[PDB]
């Protein structure tokens, strides 16, 4: 298909691995690279033909989904691929940070303003995944939510091929700056807390809108059978509010990344 091409914006370039400058690792081996022939800076996943066959199956499934999702603006886009005898390089849209690294930098709550726009983008991405490819995600975390300096929020291409309840937990973590289950010393203890304890709802003493508290309360319905599908979350007043409301995400993001490090 598209291999040996980078397709950035509208343009298309005859490309090759030598036509890229490696600017260093970002965080699974994903590089920050410069396309020499334009100066375009991009993200590059290297898949080593000699790697864990399980990492590589995971990367190929995840890429399959991204290539299918060219039309969804809430999912990081593929620019193209290079295949050599030893490696596949996967050119991805470069984003500024993930929500986890963004929380660590903030060292406190993220404003409801920001998390509204993020809930819209993520719910829509997950709806697009189920609706149009019958993909469930089964790994919704702050580390899988990506932001860029132009205010775009997108769902990250990791286990993008395998719910509501994790979006809830992700939103409480970022709203408050605290993981609800940060005291649990094992994974089984977390699950024990999920089943046995009241859902970890937003507190009422941080000036969160009733809409935001309702959306999370909904997401953290303890009975599987009474939790709403996406069809119904997209109709929640919280989403509707932040679909239309202009929020300067781009400015807020720049302020945070400038006034903090790693």
């Amino acid at each position: 298909k598209q291999t040996g091409y980078l397709t950035i914006g509208g343009q298309r370039y005859q490309a090759e691995i030598n036509d890229l400058e490696n600017l260093g690792e970002m965080g699974g081996q994903v590089w920050k690279m410069r396309f020499r022939k334009t100066g375009h800076v991009i993200a590059v996943k290297q898949m080593r033909r000699s790697g864990n066959k399980e990492e590589n199956k995971r990367i190929l499934m995840d890429l399959d989904v991204v290539l299918k999702s060219h039309d969804c603006p809430y999912i990081v886009q593929c620019f193209g691929t290079f295949i050599t005898n030893t490696d596949v390089f996967i050119a991805m849209e470069l984003m500024g940070t993930c929500a986890e690294k963004l929380k660590k930098r903030m060292q406190g709550p993220i404003p409801e303003r920001i998390l509204g726009k993020m809930t819209v983008a993520i719910v829509k991405a997950l709806y697009y995944l189920k609706e149009k490819h019958g993909v469930i995600h089964r790994d919704v975390k702050p580390s899988n939510i990506l932001l860029d300096e132009r205010g775009q929020i997108k769902l990250c291409d990791f286990g993008i091929s395998g719910d509501v309840w994790s979006l809830g937990i992700s939103l409480v973590e970022l709203a408050t700056g605290q993981f609800p289950y940060k005291n649990c010393k094992t994974d089984f203890e977390v699950l024990t807390k999920v089943l046995q304890e009241e859902p970890p709802l937003l507190p009422g003493h941080m000036g969160f809108s009733g809409d935001f508290q309702s959306f999370v309360k909904d997401c953290l319905t303890k009975d599987h059978r009474k939790r709403p599908k996406y069809n119904k979350l997209l109709e929640h007043s919280f989403i509707k509010r932040y679909e239309t409301l202009e929020v300067d995400v781009a400015s807020w993001f720049k302020d945070v990344m400038a006034k903090t490090e790693s």
